[PDB]
């Protein structure tokens, strides 16, 4: 139930130091979108990896339509992964909706964490009075047309845009992993998420956050990086890596790592 999470949710401990870096996965990926990354960490790092619910490598089976409705048990999940594994301090890197749920989870539990680095983070991706989140709800209704209708055509399609750089490679990977979601867990999850919305509990951010934006991605305007820079509570930094694309730890792994490197504790 919620008893068996680290086998359901297939988390993994690899590296050999003290300090332990957790690297948490965004929307259609699963750790394994970390691999190119990793080598970079391993020696001086005790990583912990796990998939969320909603990861096509996690028995489809867990994902319950009824419990899975807003951010909160994405949360309850990742904090009941950190308990499980007796883990009082960490340093966390999330990615997309990862972003979003360490946002939560530090409020909840500031002591819990070192520092936040955030990538292709987001509090809110509907555009609102003032705000430029970079949807509108009639397009995100025609997306979620598109999924149901042909899910695979989408990924076809979407796959390229959010790498967004030429790197084949990356592409294949992030089909690969948005083919092995249940298609209809992956429009629930994009429901949720594009419904989700962090702008009034920003303030509340007291741990140090480091923000990684990306040069053009499809989820994230640039304009979200000074808003974060203004609205954040915690001592925050904000970053731009030059490499375009929703998946540098893909496409440009060097470069994001680099980045990490001077960020991490
Ligand atoms: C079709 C099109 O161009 C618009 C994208 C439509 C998808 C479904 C967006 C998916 C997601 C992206 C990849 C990263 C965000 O962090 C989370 C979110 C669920 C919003």
């Amino acid at each position: 139930s919620q008893h068996n999470i680290l086998e359901a949710l297939n988390v993994r401990v690899v590296g050999t130091g003290d300090r332990i870096l957790f690297l948490a996965h965004g929307f259609g990926t699963d750790q394994s979108a970390w691999h190119l990354i990793l080598p970079y960490f391993t020696q001086n790092y005790r990583v912990v990896l796990y998939d969320l619910v909603c990861a096509g490598s996690v028995n489809p089976d867990y994902f319950d339509f009824n419990r899975y409705t807003t951010l909160d048990p994405y949360v309850d999940d990742l904090l009941n992964i950190v308990d499980s594994l007796g883990i009082q301090n960490c340093a966390y890197v999330g990615h997309s909706v990862s972003a979003m749920i360490g946002i939560i989870a530090s409020i909840r539990r500031p002591e819990l964490f070192s520092k936040l680095i955030l990538i292709g983070f987001s509090p809110r991706f509907l555009n609102d009075e003032d705000y430029h989140g970079g949807f509108e709800e009639g397009e995100i209704e025609k997306v979620f047309s598109a999924m149901e209708a042909n899910y695979e055509a989408w990924v076809h399609g979407f796959a390229p845009l959010a790498v967004g750089a030429d790197v084949p490679a990356a592409v294949r990977e992030f089909s690969r992993t948005l083919f092995n979601m249940r298609p209809d867990i992956s429009l629930f999850v994009s429901r949720t998420v594009f419904n989700s919305d962090l702008r009034g509990v920003l303030g509340l951010v007291r741990v140090p956050t480091c923000v990684i934006q990306t040069a053009k991605d499809v989820s994230v305007p640039a304009s979200v990086a000074e808003y974060l820079r203004s609205h954040l509570g915690g001592d925050t930094t904000v970053e731009t890596l030059k490499t375009e694309g929703h998946l540098p730890q893909l496409s440009a792994p060097a470069q994001l790592a680099q980045f990490l490197r001077r960020a991490l504790p």
